[PDB]
This record gives C-alpha cells, structure tokens and sequence, in this order.
C-alpha cells in the first residue's frame, strides 16, 4: 500500500526551468528543443515490491521496474546510461541518477490532485507538475 497514491495514468500540464535543468545537466540543443515540446504521460503502478514508471511520448518512450533502495541501470530519455536508485522518505519518491561522476535527484509527490516532480542539477530546480489522465 506503499506507493497507492502515486499509482495510475497522468499527464504533464505545466512545466518550468527545463531548459535550464537540461543545460545544467548535459543535455545538447536539439534534444532539449525536442524534449522540451513533450507533453509525456507518466503511468505508475505497483506489483508486490515492484513499482514501475512508464513515460509515453513523443519524444521518447522509457520504462523502469525496481524495488525501493536497490539499485538498477537505466537508459535516460536524452540517452545518458545512469545507475539509479529510488527511495521512499516521508512519502516522497527519491531518484537518484549517477553517470560520469555527476548525479541528478527527482522527487515526486502528491500535492492536492496532482503528482509534482522537481528535478534538481546543482543549483538548477525545475519543476513539472502532473493531473490524472
Ligand atoms: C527529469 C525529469 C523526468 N522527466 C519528466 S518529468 N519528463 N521527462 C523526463 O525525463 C527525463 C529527461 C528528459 C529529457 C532530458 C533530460 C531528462
């Protein structure tokens, strides 16, 4: 019953300082261009101790299974090969992402009827905010 409240069907509808958190992260100009565009839906759901995040595009399609604290490969919709690992602290979904000796951390949570992510890069937030489908 963990993860209850993050599961189903959403969809992007707003989203600020991407750019700049693709910048701060590495991310070259027309994949930022493309990726920027995207209205991604984001389907969570739980099966036993595995939580899986699907993000439907345009741009990119990607989908991770893991177990909280154990950590996975994973292949970033802007290609960057990363080991992760996610974390529930408080009711927030922490993921961390380490590829090249930098790291990026996405949190995720439920705030009224939204999920919100915020996506930090060294002193870069960006903050995407996702309503139910
Ligand atoms: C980090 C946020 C996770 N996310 C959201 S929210 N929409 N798309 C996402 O994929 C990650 C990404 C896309 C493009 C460039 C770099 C990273």
């Amino acid at each position: 019953h963990m993860c209850d409240a993050f599961v189903g069907t959403w969809k992007l509808v707003s989203s600020e300082n991407f750019d700049d958190y693709m910048k701060e992260v590495g991310v070259g100009f027309a994949t930022r261009k493309v990726a920027g565009m995207a209205k991604p839906n984001m389907i969570i759901s739980v099966n036993g101790d595995v939580i899986t995040i699907k993000s439907e595009s345009t741009f990119k399609n990607t989908e991770i299974s893991f177990i909280l604290g154990q950590e996975f490969d994973e292949v970033t919709a802007d290609d960057r090969k990363v080991k992760s690992t996610i974390t529930l602290d408080g009711g927030v979904l922490v993921h961390v992402q380490k590829w090249d000796g930098k790291s990026t951390t996405i949190k995720r949570k439920r705030e009224d009827d939204k999920l919100v992510v915020e996506c930090v890069m060294k002193g870069v937030t960006s903050t995407r905010v996702y309503e139910r489908a």
